[PDB]
Order: structure tokens, then C-alpha cells, then sequence
């Protein structure tokens, strides 16, 4: 049995916490706040600011395999790069990746720099899509028909928002699996489904991360728009939602590829459908579909329920938010379990969809 030592514990932490264990990992995590979000989902969680206190993670180090950085606070981002050399396991972590994609300036010059398309900059007609360089989770994006003068202001592309996700080790690239970003009102994410291949979405992601070189984890974001496909973003971190898709329905845990990435190495390249949703449990009942940023808010996340094919987790807070993993050989069989787990909802705790 490993053991993998995460720090943060909100999304990308329970993202990381939850293919861990069906790794058969053991999850260690540190989080600076005693009411970390994922804190009662861990198999142990210590309390402390890793830039106050290093020691206790360089200890720490010492007893687990590896160290699993997963929060975007470049404070601590940054702090961890002057002390990597001192860990006694790999950090799993590109710290050069992540100075550009948490940057979405950075990002779209580099996408020019090799040829990728990417939204037009300052378009002359509305609809206009404005959002902040360095934010994620949707926060500070909307269209609009005294901003800072950091903020991106792009044309608006309509059309799907996909996503892939890249492993490489510094010489091999790993694309794994195509899925579809659904969107809410606030052009946050609710739901997340899988896709069939797309060579040139594969490519165009392959060519990302072998530029660079990447050693670590990045996901690429693109809209399938009118005029063809534009990347909007990329993300040189372990990602949330997407990666529980693409176990389901790919087979591949993305933890298991990342920690081979600075282990064994990774190498280049099942079939089956996977419904992902977050529904937010409103008064009297009423089911909501909600983003990331609402999760964001909760109080104690982990598993509510389980039976073959359906895994519910619960957000707990004011209104508590209920993510529920649905899987099966077909789409059919999928919505079928959707349907199952929708009815223990509803049967069972009053809900009404
Ligand atoms: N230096 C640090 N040491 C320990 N834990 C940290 C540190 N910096 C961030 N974290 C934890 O990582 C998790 C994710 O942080 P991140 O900044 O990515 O998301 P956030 O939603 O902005 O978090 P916050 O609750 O601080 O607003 C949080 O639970 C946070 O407490
Ligand atoms: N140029 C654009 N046109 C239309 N929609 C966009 C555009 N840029 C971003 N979006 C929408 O906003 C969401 C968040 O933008 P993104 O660049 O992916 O930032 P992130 O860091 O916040 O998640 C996207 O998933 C997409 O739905
Ligand atoms: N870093 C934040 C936001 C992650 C959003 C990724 N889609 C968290 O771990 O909660
Ligand atoms: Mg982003
Ligand atoms: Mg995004
Ligand atoms: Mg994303």
C-alpha cells in the first residue's frame, strides 16, 4: 500500500483524495484550515500552514510516497518550488507549466507561439466575454452585450466547451479522454460527461504539453465553435470533476498515471459512459444544479451513498449539495442509474426532480 500526501484540501483535493483510494492508496492531508472541506473524507488530515510551519511537511515527506500539491494559492505554490529539493519523496507538480497556465495571458501567447487558435482579443462587436488572468472555478467570467485593465476581454465564442487531460514524464505525452464541460447560468460547471476521440483536439493537446517540456498534469479546455475549435485555457494542476469521468469511462486513474509520471515514466495513448452532476438540495426539496462555486462553500464533504454503478457524495452547509457518479456499459444503462440514484433521493430524503 502508498500513501500520497495532498495539499489543499477543497476540490482539487477531493478530486486527488477520491482516485487515491480507488488506487488503494492511503490519503494524507494537510490543509491550513481546521474546516478544510475534505478534512473528514482523508484517512488523516494535519492542520498546519505548510509556509509557517515546512518542517512538518518536509517530515511528513519522509513517511509517504509522494506529495501531491492541489490548490491554486500561488503563495504556497510559489513558497513549495524554494523548498522542493528538500522533500524526500517526488513532488508531483511542473512548476514551470503552471507559471503560464495560471496565467491566461501567458497562456494565449504561448498557445500563438505554436499555432494553436485561441479566442480573438478585443473584438469591435458585442456579445463580449470578459474574465479575470488568474482566477479559476468560472469566477469573475461573464458575457457582457471600469473593468481592471488586466482583465481579458475576448470574442465571444458559442459552441461545446471540452476538456482533455495530459500526463507527461519530460519525454512521453499521455492524452487520455475527451469529455464535455455543461455550464450553468454563472458559465460555472454542473455536469461533466464523456466524449468519443477527436484526433485534432488530441494533437493540439499533445503538442501543449510536449513544448513545454511537461513533467506532470495539465488539462486543456477548447470551445467547438462556428469557425472550429479555439483553446480558451489550459491548467498545469490536478483538475476536479473530469478526472472521475474519465476513470469511469477510459478505465485510467489519473493519479495512478501522474505518480508513473515521476516514477516509471508514462507511455503515448475501455469505452463506457459516465454521468457526473452536482445538485444543490434547495428548500423543500427542490434539486438544483450548481456549479463549482457553490461547492466551494461547503462545510464537510465526502460519501453519502453507494450501490453498483451509482457513488452520491454530500457537500454539506447552508443547503447542502449532493455530486452523484453515475456509470454503465451504454448511455442507457447510465440514465437508468441516474434514475435509481435520483429515486433514493427522492423516495428516500424528499427531494423533487
Ligand atoms: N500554505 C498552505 N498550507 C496549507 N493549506 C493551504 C495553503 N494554501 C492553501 N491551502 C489550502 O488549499 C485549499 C485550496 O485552496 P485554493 O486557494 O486553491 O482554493 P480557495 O477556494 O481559494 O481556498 P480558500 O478557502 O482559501 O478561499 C484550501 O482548503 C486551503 O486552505
Ligand atoms: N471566449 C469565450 N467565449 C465563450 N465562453 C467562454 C470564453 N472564455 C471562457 N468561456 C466560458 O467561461 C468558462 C470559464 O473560462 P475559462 O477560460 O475556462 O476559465 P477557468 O479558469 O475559470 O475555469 C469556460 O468553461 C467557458 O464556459
Ligand atoms: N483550487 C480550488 C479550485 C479548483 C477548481 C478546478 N476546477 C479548489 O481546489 O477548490
Ligand atoms: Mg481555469
Ligand atoms: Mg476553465
Ligand atoms: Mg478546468
Amino acid at each position: 500500500m502508498k500513501t500520497i500526501c495532498l495539499v489543499g484540501g477543497k476540490l482539487q483535493g477531493f478530486e486527488a483524495a477520491y482516485l487515491s483510494k480507488k488506487a488503494g492508496m492511503k490519503v494524507v492531508l494537510v490543509d491550513k484550515n481546521p474546516q478544510a472541506l475534505i478534512r473528514n473524507y482523508a484517512d488523516e488530515f494535519y492542520c498546519f500552514d505548510v509556509i509557517k510551519e515546512p518542517e512538518k511537511l518536509l517530515e511528513l515527506s519522509k513517511r509517504v510516497d509522494a506529495v501531491l500539491p492541489v490548490n491554486e494559492n500561488l503563495a504556497c505554490i510559489e513558497f513549495l518550488n524554494s523548498i522542493k529539493e528538500k522533500f524526500s519523496c517526488p513532488v508531483l507538480f511542473d512548476f514551470e507549466a503552471y507559471r503560464i497556465s495560471r496565467d491566461k495571458k501567458k497562456s494565449k501567447d504561448y498557445f500563438k507561439s505554436i499555432g494553436v487558435p485561441t479566442p480573438q482579443d478585443r473584438p469591435s462587436k458585442p456579445p463580449y466575454f470578459v474574465k479575470p488572468p488568474c482566477e479559476s472555478s468560472s469566477v469573475g467570467a461573464r458575457i457582457i452585450y471600469g473593468l481592471e485593465p488586466d482583465t481579458l476581454v475576448e470574442e465571444y465564442v458559442e459552441g461545446e466547451v471540452v476538456s482533455l487531460e495530459v500526463v507527461g514524464d519530460g519525454s512521453h505525452f499521455a492524452v487520455v479522454k475527451e469529455t464535455l464541460v455543461h455550464i450553468d447560468e454563472t458559465y460555472d460547471c454542473h455536469m461533466v460527461t464523456p466524449l468519443p476521440a477527436n484526433p485534432l483536439f488530441r494533437q493540439i493537446s499533445h503538442d501543449l504539453a510536449a513544448n513545454l517540456p511537461l513533467k506532470g498534469i495539465m488539462d486543456v479546455e477548447a470551445i467547438f465553435g462556428p469557425k472550429g475549435l479555439r483553446v480558451i485555457e489550459i491548467d498545469a494542476r490536478f483538475p476536479s470533476q473530469t478526472p472521475t469521468v474519465v476513470y469511469y469511462s477510459s478505465g485510467i486513474n489519473l493519479i495512478e498515471l501522474l505518480f508513473r509520471a515521476f516514477t516509471d515514466g508514462v507511455e503515448e495513448i475501455e469505452n463506457k459512459y459516465c454521468i457526473y452532476e452536482h445538485l444543490m438540495f434547495g428548500e423543500n426539496g427542490v434539486l438544483i444544479p450548481v456549479g463549482e462555486q457553490v461547492l466551494s462553500m461547503g462545510s464537510d464533504y465526502g460519501k453519502f451513498y453507494e450501490e453498483p454503478g451509482i457513488e452520491i457524495f454530500l457537500c454539506k452547509g447552508e443547503y447542502p449539495v449532493f455530486t452523484m457518479v453515475f456509470w454503465g456499459k451504454d448511455r442507457e444503462e447510465t440514465g437508468a442509474k441516474r434514475c435509481k440514484g435520483l429515486s433514493v433521493l427522492k423516495e428516500r430524503f424528499g427531494a423533487v426532480l
